[PDB]
């Protein structure tokens, strides 16, 4: 059989949200992708051996009108930055806090990707990251898009999230 799971990829503008998801249903790295494009997208992968059909937001800096449809019906968020930009990741939280004002439950699926790790010019180290991460309770999966490093894992993780939710 199949799964379907609704996904959405938020964050600050400019942290490689467009390239992860182009990534993940194309299979190649696009560095150039309009800013301002938000959109969803579905993309059938395998994940433990099911079927699954992810339909993924991928979110702009700006606000269109699927983003309230996805935050309020979505079953699992990647929190993503950039290691080289400490403003992105300064930036999770007010995310975070927004979309668990949005749901009801306080068990919300939740991944924080910190997208970028081939750039040598670092500012946001894994351990600042694991330990916003661990504050939440949620994974932290370190993310290239240009090499595709942790791409795979990052979303498979979440849907791995989302399946031990659903189980409650
Ligand atoms: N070096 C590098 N550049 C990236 C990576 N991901 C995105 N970019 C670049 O970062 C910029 C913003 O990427 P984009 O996908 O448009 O980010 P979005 O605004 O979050 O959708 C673009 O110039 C991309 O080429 C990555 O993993 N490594
Ligand atoms: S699915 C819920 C998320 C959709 N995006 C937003 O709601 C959003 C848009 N802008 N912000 C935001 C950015 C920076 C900030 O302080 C510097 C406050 C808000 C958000 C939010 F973070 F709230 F989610
Ligand atoms: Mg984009």
């Amino acid at each position: 059989g199949m799964t379907e799971y609704k996904l959405v990829v938020v964050g600050a503008g400019g942290v490689g949200k467009s390239a992860l998801t182009i990534q993940l249903i194309q299979n190649h790295f696009v560095d150039e992708y309009d800013p301002t494009i938000e959109d969803s997208y579905r993309k059938q992968v395998v994940i433990d051996g099911e079927t699954s059909l992810l339909d993924i937001l991928d979110t702009a800096g700006e606000y269109s009108a699927m983003r309230d449809q996805y935050c309020r019906t979505g079953e699992g968020f990647l929190l993503v930055f950039a290691i080289n930009n400490t403003k992105s990741f300064e930036d999770i939280h007010h995310y975070r806090e927004q979309i668990k004002r949005v749901k009801d439950s306080e068990d919300v699926p939740m991944v924080l990707v910190g997208n970028k790790s081939d750039l040598p010019s670092r500012t946001v180290d894994t351990k600042q990251a694991q330990d916003l991460a661990r504050s939440y309770g949620i994974p932290f999966i370190e993310t290239s898009a240009k090499t595709r490093q942790g791409v795979d894992d990052a979303f498979y993780t979440l849907v791995r999230e989302i399946r031990k939710h659903k189980e409650k």
